């Protein structure tokens, strides 16, 4: 059975759960981000907390699509994880059988195509708060294999009315449907303590995105209004409609027309419509950019060039440690969810026996940090000449040099 | 059969699929970018999401043509990949037969002309979200060969009404036509999780492009209006049409005419039409430039000179790591699509047997990063004198020095 203990029946693995819900596949996103206002966004968040995740997911998709800075930051964060080397390792002080099972799973994963896409789809849970991937199973003789990984939009799910922390499909029923065991991979990173609805990172970044959007739109309109000054023409009583239309045409053309003539009984005035500066909008956009960068990557230097020195070394150290521990946390969570959702079904479906869930293999990402080889090379001789016995295994491990074989 | 398992029939390889659709070849792009407004662009995106990819593809082509900064950034990104060395490597722990097949495919690819053009055409999927290249096959005796690679405009395809993730040709039918197996190379890089329509990078960059376009056009008009001030002439009652035309001519000429005379009963006033500055437009254009650079290359220094020091080292490290992992991701995706679409048909059509799809050869790009030879040279002697056995293979591999033969 799965790690959660739910009974597992192999009959349902032959067909995807969503196959019987063809209505979902034909849905088109409604794009709630267009014409968004603070009241509407607050309503969206409140209704999402009560189990209406569709609008929130669509809004998050639009938000990630429409913002270039948030796009770049999220892409950087995800590509940081995508570049890490991974391996499968048996349980602690494992035996020969457990070692063989771990090696077999490692072999299975190394050639498993689409793994990079699987990781990319799973990492969307950092922003959306949860990512669901459906597994398609097939039989190549006596062994079960995941034929393909299909990421499903977050708009397809909701919350259980009796459980705020449990996700369900949308099957036109108030209670939804429970997720099929051995049929989904669910990644739910925990940046904050709380329920699934409130756990998405995009919930924090929603407000700065709206601030930037409003500032940029207002700046664009103000750019549209500069240049020609607004001017108003006056006519005396007894002017006819033909002459008034002529005056309107003349006044409209005066902006691009260098000269014009009117009767002394008429008047036209110029007003300097805009008479403004863009500095407020720029400042607000910079504030939003800095907030988003700090929230996503934990720092701001990585996105913008620092125009100062002296403290650049301490800033670099802080940034490097923040990036390192953020990456470590994300990779550990991703490895945990992968080991929970993918490795266990393979182990229990392809290999004989019923191994304890306690001794199941765990996926591990390579979080080794490059060490300065020169410093170690110069330090070792003095220590060894003193008399200290430094194990060769530790030196190999820190330096990344593989053991002789 | 292909990697996707679809039955493959060699009869259809003799003619291109599009050959029977001569109407497509005669089509001319409609250039939707001219006279573009935010409402029109939003409509274009919305209709593209529903399966109307023609307008979106034409808009993306116009956008890449009309913007010099986006042009340069995309060219830099693609030429980064074009310069990487590549080789074909057999499956893991391969046998003699698999090694021979991989070597034969390597030989076939090395002399295969047009490979650089094939990579260039495939890399357009980064911006457009998908690039389709049609294969022309021929028989030189007993072996099949790709005679030529023909890139087709993205405006020729659409989405399956019953599948938002499946592409089809435009054959004047509502459902289109399914892509012929063994006849196309499809590259669909995945920057974000989502459907094919929303996966294009240009969708993110569309808005900053429009912002820059509007700012530059308004700045150009404002430049046109500076200089001569707008002036308005007045005449008293009883002025004749000849005299009014004369007054209009005089007022029009006063800008470039240093002097003029009019009756004391007439008046002319000067207004200082523009009385403005270009700073708002410059600031908006800089914002758009920075956004595009960050979205494309992950940084801004590579496109503009940094006017500060101190932190230049940390900024350079961040930029180098961002470029490295971005290039690695792009190259890995390109190699995956190439191995899926080009290597497998050659293996199954030119060589005997039916090798497992699991053991198929995979194209690999050279992602080795140059290591400082001096540091390694100075570090090795101390480590070896301590007693550590560092394999010569690892040193050769990191330093790029080939094995002795």
């Amino acid at each position: 059975v799965d790690v959660y203990g739910n009974p597992i029946r192999t009959q349902q693995l032959r067909e995807p759960q969503t196959s019987r819900l063809a209505g979902l596949a034909k849905e088109f996103a409604q794009h709630p981000a267009k014409g968004l206002t603070p009241a509407k966004l607050a309503r969206i968040l409140v209704e999402a907390e009560q189990g209406n995740l569709q609008a929130q997911a669509e809004l998050f998709m639009d938000m990630e699509e429409r913002d270039a800075h948030l796009f770049a930051e999220m892409s950087k964060r995800k590509r940081a994880i995508l570049g890490l080397d991974w391996a499968v390792e048996p349980p602690r002080n494992a035996s020969a059988a457990e070692k063989a099972d771990a090696d077999y799973l490692h072999e299975l994963l190394l050639d498993l195509e689409g793994l990079e896409d699987l990781l990319l789809d799973a990492l969307d849970g950092i922003g959306h708060g949860y990512s669901c991937i459906e597994l398609e199973w097939a039989l190549q003789g006596r062994e079960w294999m995941p034929l393909a990984f299909h990421h499903r939009p977050q708009s397809w799910f909701q919350l259980n009315p009796e459980d705020q922390n449990e996700l369900r499909l949308r099957d036109n029923s108030p209670a939804g449907e429970a997720l099929q065991p051995f049929g989904w991979i669910i990644h739910r990173p925990r940046a904050r303590s709380g329920y699934v609805a409130r756990s998405g990172l995009f919930r924090v970044l929603a407000w700065p995105y709206l601030f930037r959007h409003y500032a940029t739109s207002d700046l664009a309109e103000m750019l549209e209004i500069y240049g020609l000054p607004i001017r108003l023409g006056k006519y005396p009583p007894g002017t006819a409609d033909e002459e008034k239309a002529t005056l309107l045409r003349a006044v409209t053309g005066l902006g691009h027309a260098a000269a014009g003539i009117i009767p002394e009984t008429m008047a036209i005035d110029f007003q300097q419509a805009a008479q403004g500066s863009s500095d407020p909008f720029l400042a607000m956009m910079r504030q939003s950019e800095d907030a988003i960068s700090k929230a996503v990557l934990g720092g701001t230097l990585t996105s913008t060039t620092s125009q100062s020195g002296g403290g650049a070394f301490a800033l670099g150290q802080v940034h490097n440690e923040v990036r390192h521990d953020l990456l470590a946390s994300d990779a550990r969570q991703l490895a945990a969810t992968l080991s929970r959702d993918l490795l266990w079904p393979l182990l229990v479906l392809n290999r004989p026996g019923s191994p304890d869930v306690r001794r199941a293999p765990r996926l591990v990402f390579d979080l080794r940090e490059q060490a300065d080889i020169t410093s170690m090379a110069q330090s070792i001789p003095a220590l060894v000449n003193v008399g200290l016995e430094i194990p060769s295994a530790w030196v190999y491990d820190k330096l990344g040099i593989p053991q002789p074989a």
